[PDB]
């Protein structure tokens, strides 16, 4: 009955400093169509998506006198491999405890059968997967 | 309102150190079958469920010890197993300013019948309810 | 617009420092099967349960003081009641420490995101405001954006 293209993946902890998805946990989901390819959650229909993602981003101390974090969700259509900002946030973490930033992307999007969605990060030797649900990426056809 | 389990709920500002959960006043949904028990959402019918909630946290200064402030959404299936966090992140007031700190989880989970879902901050004393809209988890069935 | 459900999805208009001016316009935009943008506010044309969104990112050169408060508030102007009435609102502070004086300036940025799900009724006015339209970061797509859908 749930049968509507649904996915909701987390991060590998096992994979060090990258941010790379999987369908594994106890609470995943990569159902009715939708794959998990190249690192990318594949859109098997056309429709509204309800689409989002968050990553929780850590560290130690502030290293360099500015570092900025961003966190992305970029369009791949089919025929046309050039990525396309769908959603995007920005956080500059500093101006030795831990500091934590975690960054949510969230909205409704017509989307392509094929498309390729890609959650990406430009810091992940700060990613903090150190947890359940802590870095996630999930997409559902409304 | 419609057919789909459906609820938000907000913190209650008269709860003296303790994150309590209302469906107080319009603009809160509790409804098709969904309830409020010990403080979490009861789950009525096998499904694909949107879940997110918000907490905002604020401090006149920083704390004299480093506090980690966390927020957490928990899938409880049963009383013999372990919660299991469907979606958490983790803030840091701290490396007299006053300061707030967001936290907002949401996410698309599968859920069976009787699911309870609680939505837990690990500090009560930073709760902030100066505004209306500040403190909220819900919840739609898809 | 494969979907008969009410939706939208509205972004920033970057054109003078000034406000924060919702417009359907760009390569992301949506204004479909009924839902209306006037004066600077979603409309409802139906009743129903909407997931209401937004997001907003601030950016500014360094921190004259340690009380520069950044807020974002989706407010609910309702056909039964004409007053505004929050449904969604964060707060965020950018600055721990004020930049010294001849101290290079950094930038910062801060991100508030904002989702729920509320009955609406038919005629129901939605605004999704800020504090400081004079930290509002603009301008490229995907970052500043105000959304609703029939669900």
């Amino acid at each position: 009955p749930s049968d509507m293209p649904v996915a909701h993946v987390v991060a590998n902890p096992q994979a060090e400093g990258q941010l790379q998805w999987k369908n594994a946990g106890a609470n995943a989901l990569l159902a009715n169509g939708v794959e998990l390819r190249d690192n990318q959650l594949v859109v098997p229909s056309e429709g509204l998506y309800l689409i989002y993602s968050q990553v929780l981003f850590s560290g130690q101390g502030c290293p360099s006198t500015h570092v900025l974090l961003t966190h992305t969700i970029s369009r791949i259509a089919v025929s046309y491999q050039t990525p396309v900002n769908l959603l995007s946030a920005i956080r500059s973490p500093c101006q030795a405890n831990p500091w934590y930033e975690p960054i949510y992307l969230g909205g409704v999007f017509q989307l392509e059968p094929g498309d390729r969605l890609s959650a990406e990060i430009n810091r992940p030797d700060y990613l903090d997967f150190a947890s359940t649900g802590q870095v996630y990426f999930g997409i559902i056809a409304l």
